[PDB]
C-alpha cells in the first residue's frame, strides 16, 4: 500500500509563525498600512462643448461625455454619496476648434472652464482637478506644440501649458494637474502661477510617472484625443523605464509638484512603491486608468472574476503599494461599497 | 478672438532633460533592468492520472489536463522552441484518492512522479519543478492537514509536505515549490532534503509572497483543488498585508528558500520590489496566475486590448519590478515571439 | 522575591499560563502589560504548545513607560502596588535607547503587534517604533491619566 | 479548587533581559540622552507698552505682560537663579497702532525694542531672543500683510518681516525667530541680516516646523494677536502634515537657520524626532506653549497629576525626542526644580 509518510521534524520556532497576525476579519483590517475612506476618491468627468450631451462611450457606464446643463442632476447624488473631487477633461467637438497649437485649451467658453463655473457655482464643497494637457485641443493629437518634424518643441510646448494651467487656475480650478509628460513642463507651470499669485491657492499635482503602453483605448476614444501621426513613445515613459520613472518623480518634485499621479496602477504598482519612498513627503495618487477599468469589466463578464471583489483587491493594492489618492472610474461603485 | 497664450519662460533647465534617453526604439530597450530571454520562462503542465487525458479548460489554450502517453507530443515543439522548464501539478481523477492527509501527493504511480519519470527519460535537458502542497490530494481541498475544527494543523502539516518534497526529488524533480503558505513549511522541508542528502541537488523556490484573493478561478478548475468549506484566508496573505509579505520573505530565505514566487504578479508588483530589496541576492520568480492570464484574454476578446501588446507590456514589469524568472501560461507564445 | 523585587522565571511562567487560559476561554487577542524580561516568548511558546498560537494575536506592551499618568486606571481596577512602584520593570521615560531595545525584543520574541503607552507624551517612541516595528501595527494607548 | 497554574518555561535568554540597565536612580539618570541643564531654558517675556504695566493673563503665574519700569525687579531674582536666556513678545496696548503692515513691529519706541535696549544695559549677559511676525502688530491678527481677499501676500509679507528682523538685530537683539510660516521667510531674513553685516552676529532661530490647532489660547489672550478673520490654517501646518513637516524643516535649514523650533511640543514629539534626523547639525528647540502649560495646571488642580512630576515628565521628553533647548513658562520652575 502507498502510505502517508510523515517526516520527523523539530519543535516550532517562533520565527516561523506569522498566523497569529491575521486570522480574524478585523485583523486583515489592521494588517493594511492605510484604509480606503471615500475622500481618497477622485472621479474623471469629460465635459462636452454641447451643454445637452450625455453621451455613453464604448458602453461603460463610468465613462460618459457631459453637457453642462446634463452635469448638476449627474454630480448630486454622487456628491450625495460623499463624492469630494473631480478630475475635469475637455472635449471640444465643435468643428474648427482644434488647430496646431491648442488654443481651445484655455477657451473660457470652452467646456473645461464652463464646467469649471459651474462646479464653483453648484457644488462649492467639490474639490476641482482640471487635467493640463494640449492633446484633447490640436489637430494633431499630440501633448504638445510640434516642431516641423512632427517632433515636440519643449520650449514652445512648457510654454502654453505654463498659461493653460493659469488660465484654468485663474477661472477657478483648486488645482491642476499636467498630463503631457514634456521636459520641464512642471517648473514652468509653477513659475507661472507664482506669478499669478495663485501659487499658494493652487495644488500641482503631476503626472510624473506616466507611462506608454496599450492601456489608454478607451480614454481615447472619450476625449477624441488620439495622435494623428505616430505615437506617445518618445515622452511618456517606456514601460520598462525604471531608472527614467525614478528620474522623473524627483524632477517633478523639484520643480514644484504638491503631489505626484502614477499612471497605469496596477500594471505599474512597483513604481508607486518607487514614489512611495521617493516622493514620501508628498501625496501619491494612483490613476486606474479606462483600459485597467474596461479590462476588469471585460474579466468579469467572462466570469473570471468578481467585479466587486477584484475592485476592492486592485484598489486595497494601490493603497498597499504607496498610494493615498485614486482617480477611479469606479468612484461611483465604492461610494455605495464603502458604506457596506 | 480667444488666442494661444504663451507665457515667458527661462531657459532650459538640464536637470529637466530626459528625453535624450528614450527616443529610438533601441534607447527603450537599453532602459530596460533587464531583457526577456527563453530561459526565464517556466510553463505550468497539469498532468491527470488517465494517461491519454488532453482537455481543455475554460476554453484557454494553454491550460490543458495532459496524461502521460500525450506529453511527449505536446513538449516537443515546445521544447524545440526553446522551452527550458517546467513546473508540475498533479490532478488525480480516480475516485477514492484523495483523503485527509494526502496521501495520494506522493504517489509514485501518481501523475506529478510519473510525470518526473516520463520528462527525466524523454526530455533530459528539461528542467523540473514540481509544486508542493496537499490541496489537490485532500478530500476536504486545503493546503495542510486539518485539527477536527476544520483549522490548519501547522506540525502535522509540514511533517506530510517535507516528506511530499523530498519524496518527489527522491523521484527526480530538480526543483521543490512548496506553494502551502503553512508557517515554518520551508525549513522542514529543507532538514527534509538535507538529511535524505537531496539539498545540494535540489532547488527551494518558495512560494513566500502568496496571497489570498480572486485571481485563482482557472487554475482551481484544471486542479480540481477547491476547498471545500471556506477559504485560504487564514494561511495565504491578505492582499492589503504588505508587512506580513515583508516577514514572510525574511522567514522563507531564512529557512532555506534558494529562490521566491511572489504570486499573482501583475496586482502584486510593488510586493516583487519589496522582495527584491529584501531578497536581493535570491533569484525572484513572478507567477503570471490563470485569473491575471484569462483576464488579458478576456480583455483581448472584447477589444480592450492587443494580446501580444499587453502580454509583453505586463512580462516586462515583472522584470521592471525585479523578477528575473517568470511562470506563465503564455510561455508557448513567448518562445514564438521572442524569435521576431 | 522575598525581597519583594521581581522573580523573572516564576513571573514569566505563570503569566503564560495566564494568557494561555484567556486564549482558551475564546479571547482573540492577549496583550501583555507586565514590562517583564522575555516574557513574550515565554507566552509565544505557551499558545504554540496549545495549539492556539495561529488563532490568537500576540499584542505586547512592548514600549511601556512608568510616569505620572496611570492615576484613574489605578483608582479602577483598583491595582496600585503596595509597596514601592514600578520603575524597576515599566522602562524610564528618559530610556530610549532602552525602549528601542524592548521593542526589537518583542517582536523577535513572537508580538504580533505592539503598544506604546502612554501615547502624547511619548509620540517619538511611536515614531521609533514606526521604524523598528514596521512590519507590526502599532497601536497607540491614550491612558487614563492622558 | 482554581490553583495558580505555572508553565514549564525554558532558560532565560541573554537578550531578554533589559533590567541590568535601570535599576537604580542613578542608571535611569545614565540612560537619558541627555540631561536637563538650566542653561537649556528660554523664558518668554511679554512687554507691554505701558512701563508700568504687569498685568496677570488666565489666572497663570508665568504669563504676565509687563512693562519696562517692571523688568528689573522681574528679572534680577530669575537671572539670581541663573536664566540664561529670553524670547520676547509685544503687546503694544496703545490704540491706533496696529495698522495692516505691521508698522508698530519694528517701532524704536515700542516695547521688543525698548526691552533689548533695557535688557542689554541692565542684564548684559541674558541671551535676548526676538519673536520676529507681525500678528501682534496688525489690525487684522495675521501673521503677514494681507491681499484685497484677505489671503497671504507672501512677497509682501516676507519684504517686511525681513526688515523686522533686521531691525531687532540692529537694536541689539542677539536672535530672531521667525514664527510667521510665510513661504521663503528664512531665505529673504537671512539676505537681509547678511546686507546688514549682522548675519555673524545673529541666530536664526527658525519656527519651522509649526502647527495650527487648539493650544494657543492663552498665549493669544496675553499678545492680543487672535486673527480678527478666519484662522492661521493656509499657513500654519495642518497637524495630521507629517510630509509637509519634513519639507518645512529641510527648506529653513537650507536657507539659512541656525536652529530650529518645533511647536507644539509634546503633542508633536514625532517631529521632533524627525527633525533630530533632517536637522541633525542644528539646535533642536521646543516650544512647551501656553495651551500645553495650562493644561498641566489645569490637570495638576483637578488631582490627575502632580505639577512638578508631570513637568518634569513633559520637558524630559523633549529631550528624549531630540531636543536640546526649550522654550517654556515653566523655567521659573525649574530653575529651583534643577538646584535640588
Ligand atoms: C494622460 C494621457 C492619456 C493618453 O491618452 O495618453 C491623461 C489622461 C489619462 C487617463 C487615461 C485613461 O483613463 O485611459
Ligand atoms: C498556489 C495555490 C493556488 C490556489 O488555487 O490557491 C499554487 C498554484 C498557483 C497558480 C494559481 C493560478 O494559476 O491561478
Ligand atoms: C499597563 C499597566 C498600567 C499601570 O497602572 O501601571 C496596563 C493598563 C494601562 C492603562 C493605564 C491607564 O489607562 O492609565
Ligand atoms: C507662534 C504663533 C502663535 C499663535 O498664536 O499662533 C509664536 C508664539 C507661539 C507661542 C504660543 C503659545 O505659547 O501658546
Ligand atoms: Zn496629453
Ligand atoms: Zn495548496
Ligand atoms: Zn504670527
Amino acid at each position: 500500500m502507498h502510505t502517508a509518510e510523515f517526516l520527523e521534524t523539530e519543535p516550532t520556532e517562533i520565527s516561523s509563525v506569522l498566523a497569529g497576525g491575521y486570522n480574524h476579519p478585523l485583523l486583515r483590517q489592521w494588517q493594511s498600512e492605510r484604509q480606503l475612506t471615500k475622500n481618497m476618491l477622485i472621479f474623471p468627468l469629460f465635459i462636452s462643448d454641447n451643454p445637452d450631451d450625455f453621451t455613453e462611450i464604448d458602453s461603460l457606464p463610468n465613462i460618459n461625455r457631459i453637457g453642462v446643463n446634463r452635469l448638476k442632476d449627474y454630480l448630486k447624488p454622487l456628491v450625495a454619496k460623499g463624492l469630494r473631487s473631480v478630475i475635469l477633461f475637455g472635449v471640444p467637438l465643435i468643428p474648427g476648434t482644434k488647430d496646431p497649437v491648442g488654443t481651445a485649451a484655455d477657451d473660457p467658453a470652452g467646456p473645461v472652464i464652463q464646467g469649471i463655473k459651474f462646479i464653483r457655482e453648484y457644488f462649492p464643497e467639490l474639490y476641482i482637478i482640471c487635467d493640463v494637457c494640449l492633446c484633447e485641443y490640436t489637430s494633431h493629437g499630440h501633448c504638445g506644440v510640434l516642431y516641423d518634424d512632427g517632433t515636440i518643441n519643449r520650449e514652445r510646448s512648457v510654454s502654453r501649458l505654463a498659461a493653460v494651467a493659469v488660465n484654468y487656475a485663474k477661472a477657478g480650478a483648486h488645482c491642476v494637474a499636467p498630463s503631457d509628460m514634456i521636459d520641464g513642463r512642471i517648473r514652468d507651470i509653477k513659475r507661472g502661477l507664482i506669478n499669478a499669485n495663485l501659487a499658494h491657492k493652487t495644488f500641482v499635482l503631476s503626472y510624473a510617472a506616466k507611462f506608454s503602453g496599450n492601456l489608454y483605448g478607451p480614454f481615447r476614444d472619450a476625449a477624441c484625443s488620439a495622435p494623428s501621426n505616430g505615437d506617445r513613445k518618445c515622452y511618456q515613459l517606456p514601460p520598462a523605464g525604471r531608472g527614467l520613472a525614478r528620474r522623473a518623480l524627483e524632477r517633478d518634485m523639484s520643480e514644484g509638484a504638491d503631489g505626484i499621479i502614477v499612471k497605469p496602477s496596477t500594471f505599474y504598482l512597483d513604481i508607486m512603491r518607487d514614489a512611495s519612498e521617493i516622493c514620501k513627503d508628498l501625496p501619491i495618487c494612483a490613476y486606474h486608468v479606462s483600459g485597467e477599468y474596461a479590462m476588469l469589466h471585460a474579466a468579469a463578464e467572462k466570469g473570471v472574476v468578481d467585479l466587486k471583489t477584484i475592485a476592492f483587491e486592485s484598489h486595497q493594492g494601490f493603497l498597499r503599494a504607496g498610494a493615498r489618492l485614486i482617480i477611479t472610474y469606479l468612484a461611483p461603485e465604492f461610494l455605495d461599497w464603502l458604506d457596506e
